[PDB]
């Protein structure tokens, strides 16, 4: 499949560089931003499908699902979410400025936590605490399944999903972890920042653990 290259706004470039190169401490926080993400997209189908039941079929099950990769260094955070639309990922995740975007940098800039940013609306861009590459795969009910993609740099791309297990409904950001921020594909890790940080959470938190069998 041919991808199509998109440039980032300036502003978000601005941001990402802010998030990978100005803050040094309370990483951990993505996770957290990942889940009420997660979160998010799954009152979106519960709330469609009381008027709308038959958008559930596609995916029976709402959840959200943590998988650590360790040989590939990655970490996937799943959802059974609503899902995004090939013109959705292309409209909210870097061609417009979002409102908040500018605000965030300001206040982060004059002092503010970093644990502040879902405050303002773009806690997504959190996840370059500990990435230096993203995939964002989707499958809306209206749309084919499709894969934006961002190395941090200053355009991203989209492409139509030939490569990926197909996901019912819902979606998979799947973080490439820099060498330094390993330990969040450590179970014991992970179950430490869900129970300390996202302890208010309706849908279960599902933790795909691979261990040898002895
Ligand atoms: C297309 O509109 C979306 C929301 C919109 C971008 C505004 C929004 C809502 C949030 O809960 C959090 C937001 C931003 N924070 C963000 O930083 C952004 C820009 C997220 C992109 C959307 C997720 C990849 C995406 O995460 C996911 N797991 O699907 C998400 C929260 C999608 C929403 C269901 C969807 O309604």
């Amino acid at each position: 499949m041919a991808s199509e290259t998109f440039e980032f706004q300036a502003e978000i470039t601005q941001l990402m560089s802010l998030i990978i190169n100005t803050v040094y401490s309370n990483k951990e926080i993505f996770l957290r931003e990942l889940i009420s993400n997660a979160s998010d997209a799954l009152d979106k189908i519960r709330y469609k499908s009381l008027s709308d039941p038959k958008q559930l079929e596609t995916e029976p099950d709402l959840f959200i699902r943590i998988t650590p990769k360790p040989e590939q260094k990655v970490l996937e955070i799943r959802d059974s979410g609503i899902g995004m639309t090939k013109a959705e990922l292309i409209n909210n995740l870097g061609t417009i400025a979002k409102s908040g975007t500018k605000a965030f940098m300001e206040a982060l800039s004059a002092g503010a936590d970093v644990s502040m940013i879902g405050q303002f609306g773009v806690g997504f861009y959190s996840l370059f605490l500990v990435a230096d590459r993203v995939q964002v795969i989707s499958k809306s009910n209206d749309d084919e399944q499709y894969i934006w993609e961002s190395n941090a740099g200053g355009s991203f791309t989209v492409t139509l999903d030939e490569v990926n297990e197909r996901i019912g409904r819902g979606t998979i950001l799947r973080l490439f972890l820099k060498d330094d921020q390993l330990e969040y594909l450590e179970e014991k890790r992970i179950k430490e920042v869900i129970k300390r940080h996202s302890e208010f959470v309706a849908y279960p938190i599902q933790l795909v653990v691979t261990k040898e069998v002895e």
